[PDB]
């Protein structure tokens, strides 16, 4: 079994995703995404081996007929998904990049001498890295996995196949305290002006934590307003809101549609309703009550009510979120909120392995 990601980090955390070029993985239909992982010889889990983009049904080449059953098997691209580490942990970041580059060289040899065969759980020649296979019911094949033989491909990685995910303490968003927080706050959807706006609205209110309430208000309002902008731009059905009722032609297959995810640029990966927990019951009520007019002064009543209710009932920005991640003290953990960089910016390029 592939170990689950660790959920707790002392400070800000980072994970990476790297889709490989030059090969496919073929597996039975409806298989689990994870088929293995690479760890250090010391035992530290570095990254998972996963199936990513469905490339069609797998057809075992006739010249490689082995009496085995490959019925209903599907071909997918391979994506290497790191186990998160601390953003300032240089050795952990570097070991992940080196282990990914080593595995690409190991894949290059595998498609040359063992094409259309599963990856074997081996140790690297230098003893640094160990492959563990959690699903033996798979094969690795060069190119698109149609031909028995490769085109002598070198297994590679590129910025177009790369993402980075940053986790920070939820209470930090809007404080601009660290370079990571400042990079996240530069997200085009984030409206820092909403912080001072909340303060003006709540002068007569005796709030338990005014600065924290203002930060949460700005973060949530920015997400709710951006969701409404995207639902209108792409014609997305949100709860009971019908884009066709506002003469908008549906133009995406929901919130999880890759082009909708790309429009966020810095994609929230945590369920928005979780942040309410960092506030007192009273402060959370004051924040929530003030969001509704922000939507209603910009969007129709129906779109405003549907976006508000969707996120209130625990709606996700773009499918299954990372909602159990924590930061700070291990004994008294605080909520961490995660963000996916759809395109890795210059500031995070050093966290990604480069073939060249
Ligand atoms: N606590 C954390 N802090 C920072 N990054 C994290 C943390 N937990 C997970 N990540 C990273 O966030 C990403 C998680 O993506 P994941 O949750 O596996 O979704 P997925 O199902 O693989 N995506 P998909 O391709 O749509 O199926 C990886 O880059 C992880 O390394
Ligand atoms: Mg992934
Ligand atoms: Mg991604």
């Amino acid at each position: 079994a592939t170990p689950d990601f660790p959920t707790h980090f002392p400070k800000s955390s980072i994970g990476i995703e790297n889709e490989l070029a030059g090969l496919v993985v073929a597996m039975p239909a409806n298989s689990a995404q994870k088929f293995g992982y690479v760890k250090s010889a010391q035992g530290d889990a570095l990254f998972m081996l996963t199936k990513d983009m469905n490339q069609g049904s797998y057809q075992r080449p006739p010249s490689l007929q082995d009496g085995k059953n490959y019925q209903n098997w599907q071909t997918h691209t391979v994506e290497l998904v790191s186990y998160p580490c601390e953003m300032d942990d240089k050795a952990a970041v570097e070991t992940r990049k080196q282990a990914m580059l080593w595995l690409a060289t190991h894949f290059t040899t595998h498609i040359d001498q063992s094409n259309h065969q599963p990856l074997a759980p081996i140790q690297s020649e230098d003893g640094r890295f160990v492959i563990e296979i959690t699903n033996a019911k798979h094969v690795i094949a060069a190119g698109n996995g149609i031909s028995a033989e490769s085109q002598g491909q070198t297994i590679t990685m590129t910025p177009s196949g790369q993402q980075a995910t940053v986790g920070v303490a939820a209470k930090g968003f809007g404080t601009s305290a660290t370079p990571e927080l400042r990079l996240l706050e530069s997200a085009p959807w984030y409206q820092k002006s909403l912080k001072s706006q909340f303060a003006s609205l709540t002068s007569a209110e005796n709030l338990d934590d005014k600065e924290l309430a203002a930060n949460v208000f700005a973060y949530l309002t920015s997400i709710y307003l951006k969701t409404a902008e995207l639902a209108k731009k792409f014609g997305i059905y949100i709860n009971e809101w019908d884009p066709m009722s506002e003469q908008i032609t549906p133009n995406a297959n929901g919130l999880t549609d890759p082009k909708v995810k790309n429009a966020w640029e810095i994609l929230p990966r945590t369920k928005p309703s979780k942040i309410v927990e960092i506030l007192s019951k009273s402060d959370a009520k004051a924040v929530m009550k003030h969001i509704k007019p922000q939507l209603q002064s910009r969007y129709s009543e129906s779109l405003s009510k549907n976006v508000f209710q969707y996120f209130q009932d625990g709606g996700e920005v773009a499918g299954h979120g990372i909602n159990n991640a924590t930061v700070g003290d291990k004994h008294s953990p605080e909520l961490a909120i995660l963000f996916e960089f759809r395109t890795v910016p210059n500031e995070l390029q050093s966290y990604l392995p480069k073939t060249e």
